[PDB]
This record gives structure tokens, C-alpha cells and sequence, in this order.
């Protein structure tokens, strides 16, 4: 159970990181995004 | 503990999914969003 | 392991909350954002 939850948490961390990059681009207007 | 963490991770997965939909709409301009 | 995963899940919850605030500001146009 713990090892499987470790994987789900890691997948969440990667998705959050990707969302953070997109939102920062939107709010700062990076490269005209 | 594990069962409670399973619930918190599931709630995170749903919130991330909802954020992903909103951000994709913003960056692609879906339906004029 | 469980205590460390509790911390990673809490960090995710805070990052998701912060993303939610930013995305809602972008989609509603709060304060001209």
C-alpha cells in the first residue's frame, strides 16, 4: 500500500509542477502566452 | 492512517484534474475562455 | 514512511490551494488579472 501511494503522490507532484509552470506563464505573459 | 491518506490523495487527484481542465481552457482559449 | 508521506501530501495540498487561487483569478479576471 505505501509503495503504491508513494507512486500516486509522485504523479501528483509532477502534475502540480506542470500546472505551476503553465499558470506562471499565463499570469506573467511569458512568450506572449 | 493509510486509508485516510488514500482519501487525501484521491481528493488531490480530483482537484488536480479540475485545475488541468481549467488551465487547458485558458491556454487554448476554449469557448472564448 | 507514513509520516513522511503525510508531509508530501500536505505540501501538495498547499500547492493545489495556491494554484486554485491563481486560476480562479485568471478565469474571473480578479483585480484585472
Amino acid at each position: 500500500e505505501v509503495e503504491a501511494l508513494e507512486k500516486k503522490v509522485a504523479a501528483l507532484e509532477l502534475k502540480v509542477q506542470a500546472l505551476e509552470k503553465k499558470v506562471e506563464a499565463l499570469e506573467h505573459g511569458w512568450d506572449g502566452r
